[PDB]
């Protein structure tokens, strides 16, 4: 019974011009959509105008990141409570690019999942192994890691809402990808770490697979039953992709 | 014969109510005024909703940061296409705050200056000494090295039309003070190392002060012949003790 969510992280990509046609495009290819729920995370200076886009559609909104504090002398940083005031509900935080490219703890990501929950934003999780800790058949051992940086301080009622992401970092730009029962593998393995803690948070967390997702393997990867949809890069950004795979996880998970 | 610019650092301040409120007070606190230039830089979610709230008015836009990429795979990241695309001019880089914080290099601050000037913006490069540099007689090897980073790397036509505001971190909030004579000396610095390899591109640099401005001293420190106006922090929340320091800077450069 848990509800499908197909969130769009269009990463470092748009314009005024982009958005418009984006969101417009969107609106129509998912004005018939009852099963599957949808967020969008443009860059920050246009979750604004994506919100006002998305005035009468059910396309919720969302952000790429967010730091640690509510405001105050902190130049160019992010405020959980301005993300609330304009509009975005799912902020992705943990993201395979900021643990690499910005070098973001464990323990600062957990930080930042917890001042999400004071606002009442949803925190979409990402978590994921590299290549050599793949390798190395460290895969469990990365996300429970990951994972625990939460659970461990925040308990598992900090998961009521929250979505989580498995990203398999290792297949990024490799050549290699998961296949379906590979992923649901580690879906399942998640939410019986969540079970180990308490069994109805688990049955009721989103865990989207944040692999490569395009409308072509949308449908195979949905029919998994630890798969409750999926935070999608490069196939976010034409409506008409980003529709069949909402499609997918619609008609998979429907009665 | 430099046109004086006075820039508010709104730092993480902001609100649609605030935003819609401060505007509206900075246009009426500033009707009549011509002799100095006006930029603000609020939280990045608040650029496009500030330049709309503006319009009518003399005031300019600006952000507090910018990252190395102009698009793709890195989430989170602000691009300089997408803050041009969103109308801010004036972009702030190398802010003590992230040279400290988010230890920001001399490295990182040029390349960032450099993919400003790529894209046509106005870079607000800031620079300083600490308490301890202060104290060992450093500022101007300070200085000088922060400026060499884009000046070594980029050549000396990097700084057409471009802003350089020199924050004395030593002296704010810290229980000791720059007078304006103390500022003056170090912005001919400033000015004079430029001039080592650009005569012509040092003498149309405007260089800010970017320490503790009031009222009080905002005259003494505009009369200074390097000073070329501020970069403002607190003040810039309240639209009457801005418009002050404004205001300041018109009168003193049309003394
Ligand atoms: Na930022």
């Amino acid at each position: 019974m848990r509800h499908p969510l197909v969130m769009g992280n269009w990463k470092l990509n748009g314009s005024r011009h982009m958005v418009h046609e984006l969101v417009s495009n969107l609106r129509k290819e998912l004005a018939g959509v009852a099963g599957c729920a949808v967020a969008i995370a443009p860059p920050e200076m246009y979750i604004d105008m994506a919100k006002r886009e998305a005035e009468g559609s059910h396309i919720m909104l969302g952000a790429q990141n967010v730091d640690l504090n509510l405001s105050g002398a902190f130049t160019g940083e992010t405020s959980a409570a301005m993300l609330k005031d304009i509009g975005a509900q799912y902020i992705i935080i943990g993201h395979s690019e900021r643990r690499t490219y910005h070098k973001e703890s464990d323990e600062l990501i957990a930080k930042k999942f917890a001042v999400l929950k004071e606002q009442g934003l949803t925190p979409v999780l990402c978590i994921g192994e590299t290549e050599a800790e793949n390798e190395a058949g460290k895969t469990e051992e990365v996300c429970a890691r990951q994972i625990d940086a939460v659970l461990k301080t925040q308990g598992a009622a900090a998961f009521e809402g929250a979505v989580i992401a498995y990203e398999p970092v290792w297949a990024i730009g490799t050549g290699k990808s998961a296949t379906p029962a590979q992923a649901q593998a580690v879906h399942k393995f998640i939410r019986d770490h969540i079970a180990k803690v308490d069994a109805n948070i688990a049955e009721q967390v989103i865990i989207q697979y944040g692999g490569s997702v395009n409308a072509s393997n949308a449908a195979e990867l949905f029919a998994q039953p630890d798969i409750d949809g999926a935070l999608v890069g490069g196939a976010s950004l034409k409506a008409d992709a980003f529709a069949v795979i909402v499609k997918a996880a619609e008609a998979a998970k429907q009665a």
